[PDB]
């Protein structure tokens, strides 16, 4: 049983609109993941040389619910730009308790990111036990929104016509239905090289741009349907993935924290 907090120190996401201003903007890749002024969270950039102008801008420690950003893309080939908790410690997700995410965002339209894009949280996983070598490294996404295509509208849920994969189950988190994916990637980019890797994914089916994600939910989910994601968790990051396009994303509020059973807090930002 789970006690969701109740800490003053919680930002309610549903009337964070306050644009925010005098972040610090980064214009390159990161090389990983770096350190933030302040902060106990970490960014990443990747922008591919061989793509458009991108950039990240972190809204610091002392606003925005301390992991808020800013990201513009100009036909970049596949921005990544995520900011949030870096862990890559040899320690399984449960070993972090309860975690949890507080949002609120504008973007651009729809049709601004490319045939494929991303908005939630997202990080990796190693599964040094795995019994397959396919899964022994894990790519994972909680997908609250993303900016449509030609073919599909921003508004409506993707599927696996967007991701790949297969079909793994549902459940009900957070006020919506998750549609639960599993896709293996064949010889593609990855934090351990160009190599074959497994894919999880949750895709909201009612898409939004704010609100609280119940990460631990979604790990606890994956793990019932036989989606291991190790003893090794890697990050955990809110994230914005553009495929393509020209558009921009916009905090206003990225809230991290993490709280016991009994919703005592745990780790909170500011």
């Amino acid at each position: 049983q789970v006690v969701k907090p109740t800490d003053e120190r919680i930002i309610d996401p549903s009337t964070a609109n306050t644009q925010l201003t005098g972040g610090v903007t980064y214009n390159t890749t990161s090389g990983g993941n770096k350190p933030l002024a302040g902060s106990p969270y970490g960014y990443e950039t990747w922008i591919d040389t061989g793509g458009g102008v991108c950039s990240l801008t972190w809204y610091g420690a002392d606003q925005g619910g301390g992991a808020a950003f800013k990201a513009t893309w100009t036909n970049p080939h596949d921005f990544l730009g995520r900011l949030g908790y870096f862990w890559n410690e040899n320690k399984p997700y449960s070993h972090y308790e309860n975690i949890y995410c507080g949002f609120n965002y504008t973007r651009s339209g729809r049709k601004t990111a490319g045939d494929y894009s991303y908005i939630g949280i997202y990080g990796w996983s190693r599964n040094p036990s795995a019994s397959n070598s396919n899964e022994r490294l894990i790519e994972y996404y909680i997908v609250e929104d993303w900016f449509g295509n030609q073919w599909q509208a921003d508004t409506s849920p993707m599927g696996i016509n967007t991701t790949g994969g297969t079909v793994m189950g549902s459940f009900t988190v957070d006020g919506s239905s998750y549609q639960i994916i599993k896709n293996t990637r064949v010889n593609q980019p990855s934090i351990e090289g160009d190599k074959t890797f497994v894919q999880y994914f949750s895709i909201r089916q009612s898409p939004r741009k704010s609100g609280t994600i119940s990460i631990t939910e979604h790990f606890k989910k994956w793990e019932k349907l036989g989606m291991k994601l190790g003893d090794n968790m890697y990050e955990c990051k809110f994230l914005i993935e553009a495929g393509a396009g020209e558009g921009f994303f916009d905090a206003r509020l990225i809230q991290f924290y993490r709280a016991d059973n009994e919703g005592n807090i745990l780790q909170i930002t500011p």
